[PDB]
């Protein structure tokens, strides 16, 4: 099943921009075994919130 990252959207108001909303990925740390592989934009062209 591998790991799922997802990114969005920063605090956006009309004719404003805002802080931004991020999950806390920057302060986990993963083991660099042999590698990894990176499967990018499998779910483009459909409707997501
Ligand atoms: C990053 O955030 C995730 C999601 O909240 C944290 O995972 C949770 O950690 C708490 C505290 O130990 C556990 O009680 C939950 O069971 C965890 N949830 C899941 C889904 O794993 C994670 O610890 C955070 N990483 C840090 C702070 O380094």
């Amino acid at each position: 099943l591998g790991k799922q990252y997802v990114f969005s959207d920063g605090h956006s108001s009309p004719g404003t921009l805002s802080r931004l909303f991020v999950s806390n990925y920057s302060r986990q740390v993963e083991p660099f075994d042999s590698g990894f592989v990176v499967r990018i934009g499998a779910a483009a062209n459909k409707t997501g919130t």
